[PDB]
């Protein structure tokens, strides 16, 4: 199977600090809600050190997800958040919640309750 377009709350984030670990992301996107870092080469390696700054959030609610996004700075379509460290200041990663690349629009709602 394949998660992209149904709903995945996985999240793409590329420009984390070079001197920043795993917690240290938690943290900075723990306030949304409960979550867990992991980067292609996480489980592979050892070294917790996402190279060239970059790491995959999967948020344990798919709600957490919806606000990031609306915190998420909007710059010609694509989304970007500031995330402060203990040494680098306040930075602006590239968040791209992981999704199916299609290229097609939809207006609807879901349903609030049930």
């Amino acid at each position: 199977g394949s998660s992209g377009s149904s709903g995945s709350r996985k999240v793409f984030v590329g420009g984390l600090p070079p001197d920043i670990d795993e917690d240290e992301i938690t943290a900075s996107f723990r306030r949304f809600g409960p979550l867990v870092v992991d980067w292609p080469h996480k489980a592979e390696s050892k070294s917790y050190f996402p190279p060239k700054g970059y790491a995959f959030l999967l948020f344990q609610e798919e709600s957490s997800v919806q606000a990031l996004i609306d915190a998420c700075l909007e710059e010609d379509g694509k989304l970007y958040l500031c995330v402060s460290s203990p040494t680098i200041k306040d930075k602006p990663v590239q968040i791209r919640p992981w999704n199916l690349s299609d290229s097609d629009f939809v207006m609807d709602s879901g349903p609030s309750s049930g």
